[PDB]
């Protein structure tokens, strides 16, 4: 074990950046996991081989759909890399392990359609999971693909530690459904301000990590200006697809699903920044306070659509 994962000198720099962006180059974002896994987590953490193997399932198992993609996976990946980099005393050797694999399989299987659209739906998925379907799906086909021939990353764990990190993994997927962030925010905002918020705590670290899961998943809006406007496109070519098939149900649409209302994206950035970004990453900071450039890249972004309302670009 003497073959050490390297990068080109511009992404061996750039990658440490919460802004660093992974690149148009598909064939690359398996090496850039991998090398955040060995800087992250350490080079013996995982067999090479079965990593190897696990990730190209991974890939094979996300869908081509313009958001909710394979290079979405690696970038939210990316992001808790630099928070686990900023914060390495704070988190156990378990929890690197599990989280960096809860954000490459988060959004497994995703077809571009929101909870609500299955249940209007009525897919079969609904019938299954209650709540937090398409989350609970995604957590499904991450075991599932953990069970195939040569794919156990975590065979070297004994059976008691498996399973630690499996709740770690369940819950970090759970915790991306956006339903849920608003509680779990309030309580650790509540926690904070009251002093109670407690690390050696067990639930207290799970909601913690929910955070983080909820910072690393929006982590689209932290990039510069270019990066964080381009994939905004992205976002809304989903968007727009479901509120098609919302009124293909006989069904209005809430409105940033509407490509009628395409003029007023501009002011549904801000109500989304103001009611879910912000508070996100100001609580992020609050608890990780090198997390901060996630909120000032945030906050410049913002700044960028307010310019767009003003008609100044
Ligand atoms: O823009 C987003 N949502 C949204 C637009 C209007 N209202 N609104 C909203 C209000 C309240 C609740 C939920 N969504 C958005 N949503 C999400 C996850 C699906 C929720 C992730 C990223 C997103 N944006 C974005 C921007 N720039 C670059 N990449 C991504
Ligand atoms: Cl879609
Ligand atoms: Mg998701
Ligand atoms: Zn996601």
């Amino acid at each position: 074990g003497l073959m050490q994962f390297t990068l080109p000198v511009r992404l061996c720099k750039e990658i440490e950046l919460f802004h660093f962006d992974i690149g148009p180059f598909e064939n690359m974002w398996p090496g850039i996991f991998v090398y955040m896994v060995h800087r992250s987590c350490g080079t013996s953490c995982f067999e090479l081989e079965k990593l190897c193997r696990f990730i190209m399932s991974v890939k094979k198992n996300y869908r081509r759909v313009p958001y909710h993609n394979w290079k979405h996976a690696v970038t939210v990946a990316h992001c808790m890399y630099a928070i686990l980099q900023n914060n390495h005393t704070l988190f156990t050797d378990l929890e690197r392990k599990g989280l960096l694999i809860a954000c490459l399989c988060h959004d497994l299987d995703h077809r571009g359609f929101s909870n609500s659209y299955l249940q209007k739906f009525d897919h079969p998925l609904a019938a299954l999971y209650s709540t937090s379907t398409m989350e609970q799906h995604h957590f499904s086909q991450t075991v599932s693909i953990l069970q195939l021939e040569g794919h156990n990353i975590f065979s070297t764990l004994s059976s008691s530690e498996y399973e630690q990190v499996l709740e770690i993994i369940r819950k970090a997927i759970i915790a991306t459904d956006l339903a849920l962030y608003f509680g779990n925010r309030k309580q650790l905002e509540e926690m904070y301000q009251t002093g109670s918020l407690n690390l050696n705590n067990q639930s207290h670290r799970d909601r913690v990590i929910g955070l983080m899961m909820t910072a690393c998943d929006l982590c689209s809006v932290t990039k510069l200006w270019p990066v964080t406007k381009l994939t905004a496109n992205d976002i809304y070519a989903e968007f727009w697809a479901e509120g098609d098939e919302m009124k293909k149900l006989g069904i209005q649409p809430i409105p940033m699903m509407d490509r009628d209302k395409k003029d007023e994206v501009p002011q549904g950035q801000l109500g989304f920044y103001n009611a879910v970004a912000i508070p996100c990453y100001t609580t992020l900071t609050q608890i990780l306070p090198p997390t901060e450039p996630l909120l000032k890249a945030c906050r410049d972004n913002l700044s960028q659509w307010e310019k767009v309302i003003r008609g100044e670009e």
